[PDB]
């Protein structure tokens, strides 16, 4: 089997992307944030505290003839931006882009933190990291990809995110028309539960490539690119007036600037992030100070190849017995 679904940015600056997911019988379609950096499929629901729902579409398990309460199971997840969500668990039929999994754990939120209530366009998350990170207790549950894997034509999914435009998540096949050149594959460590890999270095604009190992995660659920402070300083030094602001929590730059590109290495291959992908717009409405898309990871503990980086590539998440990642230009 295979599946293919379009993923759409929530706003004009790609602050997050959403993909329609069918849950239950008859289907209830929710728009979920596909997150290769976590491993829970959780949704706003009829069980979510009413004051914490503000425009999201909810899953109502009582209206699904295939829903079954997973007795005694609870979940709780805290994310690195200070947000959180928790609740109970159903199993139900879940389909993405024509690919169907029966008995998928659907984690129904009883509580969500403000950043989730405030994101009216995101009805939940669909985790695509390794199932060892799934938070369901006392019986850990498998991700949608883990459940689908054996049925897929090939045990892979691909992320093809667009810059200020829709893109595609495919399951079970590699669309050879969706990229240019060749896909370069690189080793993955699953030891921390992530699609963790080591970039071979970077370049700023037309500058020379610096060969240096940068360990980080491929995280569709992260919007920006988080790299070591040395690398980030070298990038922003090429933008007149750019500075790290203590009030903003990171690098800002004059909105009048033209940003240089940023290149990262995948083995001997190179992925070029155009400068415009690094512009996240005014810090507040009407400001001439703009949010940078490359930020320091120093306070995170790991580097994060988020959407800023991934949207410059066609990315293969190869879930074979020994997982690997593939990157191609497009
Ligand atoms: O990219 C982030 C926060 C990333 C943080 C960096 C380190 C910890 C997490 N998003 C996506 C958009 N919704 C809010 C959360
Ligand atoms: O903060 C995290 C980790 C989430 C934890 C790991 C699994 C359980 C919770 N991020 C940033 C946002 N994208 C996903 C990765």
């Amino acid at each position: 089997s295979t599946g293919s679904a379009t993923t759409t940015p929530i706003d004009s600056l790609d602050d997050a992307y959403i993909t329609p997911v069918q849950i239950g019988t008859p289907a209830q379609t929710l728009n979920l944030d596909f997150d290769t950096g976590s491993s829970d499929l959780w949704v706003f629901s009829s069980e979510t505290t009413a004051s914490e729902v503000d425009g999201q579409t909810i899953y109502t398990p009582s209206k699904s003839t295939t829903a079954k309460l997973l007795s005694g199971a609870t979940w709780s997840i805290s994310y690195g931006d200070g947000s959180s969500s928790s609740g109970d668990v159903y199993t139900d039929t879940v389909s993405v882009g024509g690919l169907t999994v029966t008995g998928q754990a659907v984690e129904s939120a009883k509580k969500v933190s403000s950043s989730f209530t405030e994101d009216s366009t995101i009805d939940g998350l669909l985790g695509l990291a390794f199932s060892t990170l799934n938070t369901v207790s006392p019986t850990q549950q498998k991700t949608f990809f883990d459940n689908a894997k054996a049925s897929l034509d090939s045990p892979v999914f691909t992320a093809d995110l667009g810059y200020h435009a829709p893109g595609t998540y495919n399951f079970g096949f590699i669309d050879t028309t969706a990229y240019t050149g060749s896909i370069t594959y690189t080793a993955v460590s699953t030891k921390q539960g992530f699609w963790e890999w080591t970039s071979t270095g970077y370049a700023v604009g037309s500058g020379t490539f610096k060969s240096t190992s940068i360990d980080g995660i491929a995280d569709t659920g992260t919007t920006l690119l988080y790299l070591p402070a040395t690398v980030v300083s070298a990038y922003w030094a090429q933008v007149s007036g750019a500075k790290s602001s203590s009030s903003v929590g990171g690098y800002v730059f004059p909105c009048s600037a033209t940003l240089p590109s940023f290149t990262f290495g995948v083995g001997s291959a190179r992925i070029v992030i155009p400068g415009d992908y690094i512009d996240f717009g005014p810090i507040s409405t009407g400001s001439s100070s703009c949010f940078g898309g490359i930020q320091s990871s120093a306070g995170i503990g790991i580097n994060i190849f988020g959407d800023v980086a991934l949207k410059a590539a066609f990315v293969v998440f190869n879930g074979a017995t020994t997982p690997t990642l593939g990157f191609a230009s497009k």
